[PDB]
């Protein structure tokens, strides 16, 4: 790797956040870096207690750039899930401190943003969703709803 690498601001930010991370130990969320770089995530958060996707899990890739701190990661779905702010197209979810510059926070360490995710991701945000069918079916009859994440599994 090039020398003066191991120095970059992001990759010893992510250092940092990993080791918190591990120290964290949360129940319900494993992440991984999976590649040198550690800007490349592989990971599977369980569905928040008390949710429609209790019992489920998210699973995907946080790719994070050199940039980080600064700006935040991109988040994709491995597996496009039927999901109401999910993007159907994309398999990127509707977060808003991932998609609006003005609510990032330097604040926002791989912890909050894996805890804001669980959280967020088990909490739709029916008011205007992505995925119109999702949030349709998931307003009258929760209980379909999960049927069909199940279905989807």
């Amino acid at each position: 790797v090039p020398r003066g690498s191991m120095h970059g601001r992001a990759y010893l930010l992510l250092h940092r956040d990993f080791c918190d991370l591990k120290e964290n130990n949360y129940k319900g969320i494993t992440a991984k870096p999976v590649s040198e770089d550690m800007m490349e995530w592989e990971v599977e958060i369980e569905g928040l207690q008390n949710s429609v996707w209790q019992g489920l899990v998210f699973q995907l890739t946080i790719h994070f750039t050199s940039e980080y701190n600064y700006a935040p990661p991109v988040v994709k779905f491995i597996t496009i899930p039927f999901h109401p702010n999910v993007d159907p197209h994309t398999g990127q979810p509707c977060i808003d401190f991932l998609d609006n510059p003005e609510k990032w926070n330097t604040n926002y360490t791989l912890s909050s943003i894996l805890l804001a995710l669980q959280v967020m991701l088990s909490n739709p945000v029916l008011e205007n969703p992505v995925n119109l069918e999702a949030a349709r079916i998931l307003v009258k009859d929760e209980s379909l709803y999960r049927t069909i994440l199940r279905l989807f599994n």
